[PDB]
């Protein structure tokens, strides 16, 4: 069936945690706008990062309970699951094409500005059907 109870913990954790990885992000964009001391960031990070550790083995026992339901709550998981695996992996080739751009070694800045073009949309696209599906979580609740 539906475990209300579980799904309810599990709604404010994943909101939870989607919030502190964008808190991630915009350390990032602070780093390489040079607007924090590198001190803060790495501090910053590991602490964002031992929260993260910290909700997802909170989470473990209601989304294990949610996922043995199957059907359409272990759909939504999964590709939760892989959507913040996609947006993380996004966020790195971003950041190795600009070192590869300014280095000179794309063939050309056409070529650069469409693959730049298309990461950023990606990166939203990406954080988009997050928002989505824990929505449709949210749903089942609300």
């Amino acid at each position: 069936s539906v475990p209300i109870r579980e799904l309810t913990r599990f709604v404010t954790l994943i909101e939870e945690k989607n919030a502190i990885l964008l808190d991630i992000e915009k350390a990032d964009s602070d780093l390489r706008r040079k607007r924090i001391q590198k001190k803060v960031y790495t501090k910053t990070v590991k602490n964002y990062q031992n929260k993260l550790k910290e909700l997802n083995e909170e989470s473990i026992p209601f989304k294990r309970i949610l996922m043995e339901t199957g059907g359409q709550i272990q759909s939504i998981i999964q590709k939760l699951d892989f959507l913040e695996a996609e947006k993380i992996s996004v966020k790195d080739s971003v950041k190795l094409l600009k070192d590869r751009y300014k280095r000179g070694k794309l063939p050309s800045k056409a070529a650069y500005e469409r693959l730049s073009s298309d990461m950023i949309k990606q990166l939203a696209s990406s954080q988009n059907k997050i928002d989505r599906y824990i929505n449709e979580l949210r749903a089942y609740i609300i």
